[PDB]
């Protein structure tokens, strides 16, 4: 009961527009998803690319979890267990991180840092969804 997801983020300002991609890959069969945002963050983008993901998922399963964030990287293996510890002081982006830790709840991830021509995938949708935004990033205060 594996599932593959691949996520990314693209951004053109800081803040600026933007875009999330994530690849959900299962049994050999694949879903995307991604969207634009009018004044956003790649750091925003790239925890919305695994939350979009994370909840499109209807049931427990092994998650693996793949992203060259640096930003999500850092904050998953140094912050967020003292954030958590410290009541979630808010911290910057507070609204998706605990959202993102909500979702890695009800799953068994397993990160993998970055050869998966997937996160190329990822990459591609991000950046189109940046040059094409629709939404807005209400989070972004
Ligand atoms: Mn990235
Ligand atoms: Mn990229």
């Amino acid at each position: 009961k594996q599932v593959e997801i691949f996520t990314d983020g693209s951004a053109l300002g800081n803040p600026g527009p933007g875009g999330y991609g994530a690849i959900l890959r299962y049994r050999g069969r694949e879903k995307t998803f991604s969207a634009g945002y009018t004044r956003t963050t790649n750091n925003r983008m790239e925890l919305m690319a695994a939350i979009v993901a994370l909840e499109a998922l209807k049931e427990h399963a092994e998650v693996i979890l793949s992203t060259d964030s640096q930003y999500v990287r850092q904050g998953i293996t140094q912050w967020i267990h003292n954030w958590k510890a410290r009541g979630w002081k808010p911290v910057k982006n507070v609204d998706l991180w605990q959202r993102l830790d909500a979702a890695l709840g009800q799953h068994q991830i397993k990160w993998e840092w970055v050869g998966h021509p997937e996160n190329e995938r990822a990459d591609e949708l991000a950046r189109a969804a940046a040059m094409n935004p629709t939404l807005e990033d209400t989070g972004y205060q």
